């Protein structure tokens, strides 16, 4: 149908704006803390303490797939990073610094990026 088609490319557009998005949140990562999931080889007990693993290339293959409806998944997402890193790392970690730098820092992209989506609609 046309509206299917409608739909997709409203899905497109979103799926454009929060690859912008994601981009923006990754610079505020520059030791790439975050780009990739936690090595269970290298952290083998990973799972025992972090039930839903999350890093930026697991976002980016769901990003370019369409797999995120709506912001609210995304950040649902991007959250997960943060909070994962803030409950395995203790505080006085370059981890968990970094995961407070990050969350600071990606707020201010994140509350432009709500704007966006509800403005563009």
């Amino acid at each position: 149908s046309m509206e299917q088609v409608a739909m997709e490319l409203r899905l497109t557009e979103l799926t454009r704006l929060l690859r912008s998005v994601l981009d923006q949140l990754q610079d505020k990562d520059p030791a790439r803390i975050f780009a990739q999931p936690v090595s269970l080889k290298e952290v083998p007990d990973y799972l025992d303490h972090i039930k839903h693993p999350m890093d930026f290339a697991t976002m980016r293959k769901r990003l370019e797939a369409q797999g995120y409806k709506n912001l609210h998944e995304f950040e649902e997402d991007f959250d997960l990073i943060i909070d994962n890193c803030m409950k395995y790392n203790a505080r006085d970690t370059v981890f968990y610094r970094a995961a407070v730098r990050l969350r600071d820092q990606g707020g201010v992209v994140l509350r432009q990026a709500r704007r966006e989506v509800d403005s563009i609609g």
